[PDB]
């Protein structure tokens, strides 16, 4: 058997060098720079950014590096390191949604979505990609791609919203709206706000409530794990891959219709603020139709409580408690969520079992990724641990991925 295996993120030397050259063995040209997205993972706060709860997600040092160079026409080549001989070209001339087949679809939809959003200045662009985000391992590979595309052209067009948080805000709706419209994704907004507006050493609360401005809705939350001498682990299961997300939402949405509540976040925070938040909440899900119900609601105003919770037990230095509170969230997406798989159940189990001051999975679930609380220098056993369960079960190979607080999207070179 072969050692688990971690994935190490690209430099900055390495994905403008590797941008730039596959830019230039493909279109000959030299691109006007480079730009990057990183992937991401949210902490805690699952589920909860289209109910407009809580969310406190982390940039990975894992980037999407795009070599980008505008064209006066408005064709749209792109091309990627996944399969570097296969270009991909699309028209923005007419082009409507779902017109776009394939990965192509999450880069040419933002230029789409720019110029729907009333940006004329923006036409066509050759790009290539180069990245260290797993595809489909729910790191966001799509917000890595849809918002390094975003800045990009936001950059070239000299657009004037990359260079301010608030102006970022309308670089991720252009980003959000290619995966929902373009490739037909639906998507909530955690992952391109965490890839455009996170910083280094810090966690994002983001406030999901709709009716907030960009300064109301985030707060930078010290997130130092040297401090504690902590180390992030997050195991990409690579469980067999996976409309049950739809389902998710559909399941929200006549809640809070039953309830008459614009979202679930309005519910939340009227249980919250009771004294007796057990009989607040009971006498919401009396008001539910169906057990399902009950439970999708259960989770949301949990989660929210449990986000500001672990932003608090974080900020004491009570590890303990914010494990705990990794713990409770995937328990609740496991039990009252139901979007847990054996992977990312059993993985947190070994992860618990082996000193993990607490375990998750991460992201919307039916696969993907855990990530462990774990102290400084164990994270490397405890990945090993997960993997010997892993042939022990007959599961694919995990792997792992170095993990921190790292900076947002940016200008790679010029
Ligand atoms: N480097 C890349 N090159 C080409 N396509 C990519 C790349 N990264 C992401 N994609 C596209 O995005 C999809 C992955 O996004 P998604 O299914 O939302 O998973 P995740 O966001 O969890 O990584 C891929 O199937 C492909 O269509
Ligand atoms: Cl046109
Ligand atoms: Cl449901
Ligand atoms: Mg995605």
């Amino acid at each position: 058997m072969t050692a688990v295996e971690f994935i190490e993120p690209l430099t900055h030397e390495e994905g403008v060098s590797q941008a730039t050259k596959l830019f230039v063995d493909t279109y000959g040209a030299a691109p006007e720079g480079v730009w990057a997205a990183p992937g991401r993972v949210n902490l805690i706060g699952e589920h909860t950014d289209y109910n407009a709860g809580l969310c406190l997600p982390i940039a990975l040092p894992h980037r999407t590096f795009i070599a980008l160079k505008p064209r006066e026409d408005t064709k749209v080549r792109v091309v990627s390191g996944v399969a570097p001989d296969k270009v991909a070209e699309a028209d923005l001339d007419g082009l409507k949604a779902r017109g776009v087949d394939g990965w192509s679809a999450y880069p040419t939809g933002v230029a789409w979505a720019l110029r729907q959003a009333g940006f004329d200045k923006v036409k066509g662009f050759d790009a290539a990609f180069v990245s260290c985000v797993p595809l489909g391992s729910g790191l966001s590979s799509s917000a890595a791609m849809t918002c390094s595309t975003a800045l990009a052209l936001d950059d070239v067009y000299g657009l004037g919203y990359g260079d301010s948080d608030a102006g970022r805000v309308t670089l991720i709706n252009a980003a959000i709206k290619s995966e929902n419209e373009m490739a037909g994704a639906s998507t909530g907004g955690l992952d391109q706000n965490a890839s455009m507006r996170c910083t280094e050493g810090h966690a994002l609360l983001l406030d999901c409530r709709p009716e907030l401005t960009p300064l109301e809705n985030v707060s930078q939350q010290e997130f130092d794990l040297d401090k504690y001498n902590l180390e992030l682990l997050v195991v990409d299961t690579q469980a067999p891959h996976q409309g049950q997300y739809a389902q998710r939402r559909a399941t929200c949405e006549e809640a809070a219709k039953i309830l008459g509540v614009a979202n679930l976040r309005v519910t939340a925070d009227g249980i919250s603020k009771a004294d007796d938040q057990f009989q607040a909440l009971k006498e919401t899900l009396d008001a539910l139709p169906d057990e399902t119900m009950k439970k999708r609601v259960r989770h949301v105003v949990t989660e929210i409580e449990r986000v500001r919770s672990f932003v608090r037990a974080f900020a004491q230095g009570d590890i303990k408690a914010a494990g705990r509170l990794f713990n409770a969230s995937h328990d609740s997406l496991a039990a009252d969520y139901e979007v847990t798989v054996p992977e990312l159940d059993i993985a947190v189990d070994v992860a618990r079992k082996n000193g993990a001051y607490g375990a998750r999975m991460t992201g919307g679930g039916f696969g993907g990724s855990i990530i462990a609380l774990v102290d400084k220098g164990q994270g490397h056993e405890i990945a090993q641990k997960i993997a010997d369960r892993f042939e022990k079960e007959g599961f694919n190979a995990p792997r792992a991925l170095p993990a921190f607080a790292a900076a947002s999207a940016s200008r790679e070179a010029k």
